[PDB]
DNA sequence: CCAGGGCTGATCGTGCAAAAGTCGTGCCAGCCGTCT
């Protein structure tokens, strides 16, 4: 029941509210998902569901579903008992085997490939699974939540990703709202990144900012976010590089040649 | 004076696979027994 609390970050009363629904589900056991664009703050979430939960005991290995080999999926996923260097005592140890008693965390799980998707399949709710070589399969207990910035309806109608297995996962699926829709946390955000900023430059001292810096910052439909917000103040800060005067100019993107 | 961290050494490991070798049986040449 301990809370990690970390950095919530929201004064959205969307994010509260955000906060709100993924606590209801974190003690749930069933497969969830989480939904994000291009600047989401979604990584932090998966750890809060599971950061949360009785299982909070559990090893939380997450990996990462569009970087596996094609050819070592079997061996990847399962493992093989047998491990290596012949009689060897040292055993194999496994992709879900070594997530028993804690949650799962599946990445890109739209780009994860064909290959993947049908071999996820057949493992989600079965709880099977046998190691290659030897006749025994032994069921485990683990929780699936998947992260993706994909839409998978779009994925269903291409017939790129298999239909079946994105309906069977996550009963319920939280939803992430964009940063220009937060809208309101940006004068926190923003004030909190600069000011971890300043020790990473070595900096003592942050100027203030200009009301002019808040016309632009809160004026922009800000494209791929959040992240975004970082970039935006982690640069115009480290770019001024003082602390004599305040903070009077930001660049929405170090393009533009001037 | 007692507990925590580092580091060295002590310990466990008789097989998998690639190429050379043998195997059995067939194909064909050359000698020899016998009838016409
Ligand atoms: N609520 C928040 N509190 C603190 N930092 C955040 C928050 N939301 C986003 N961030 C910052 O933005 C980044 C979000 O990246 P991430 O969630 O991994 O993107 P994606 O979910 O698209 O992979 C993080 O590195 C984090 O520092």
């Amino acid at each position: 029941m301990a809370e990690y609390k970390d950095n919530l970050l929201g004064e959205a009363n969307s994010f509260l509210e955000v906060l709100e629904q993924v606590s209801h589900l974190a003690p749930l056991d069933k497969p969830v998902l989480i939904i994000g664009e291009r600047g989401t703050g979604k990584e932090l979430i998966a750890s809060r569901l599971h950061y949360l939960s009785s299982r909070w005991q559990g090893p939380f290995i997450s990996l990462n579903c569009a970087a596996l080999n094609e050819n070592l999926l079997d061996s990847e996923l399962f493992g093989h008992e047998a491990g290596a260097f012949t009689g060897a005592q040292k055993r194999h140890p496994g992709r879900f085997e070594r997530a028993d008693g804690g949650t799962l965390f599946l990445d890109e799980l739209a780009t994860a490939p064909m290959m993947v998707q049908e071999k996820l399949l057949r493992v989600i709710e079965y709880g099977e699974l046998e190691r290659v070589g030897g006749s025994q399969p032994l069921q485990v207990n683990v929780r699936l939540v998947c992260a993706t910035n994909a839409d998978l309806p779009a994925m269903v109608n291409e017939g790129t990703f298999r239909a079946d297995l994105l309906d069977r996962l996550a009963f319920d699926v939280v939803q992430l709202p964009p940063l220009r829709e937060r809208e309101s946390d940006i004068m926190l955000m923003a004030e909190y990144f600069a000011i971890q900023m300043c020790r990473e430059i070595k900096l003592p001292l942050f100027p203030g900012f200009t009301e002019r810096a808040r016309e632009t910052l809160l004026n922009y439909r800000w494209p791929g976010n959040i992240r975004e917000l970082k970039n935006v103040v982690e640069r115009s800060v480290y770019r001024h590089g003082t602390s004599d005067y305040p903070l009077d100019d930001i660049i929405i993107d170090p393009f533009k040649r001037r």
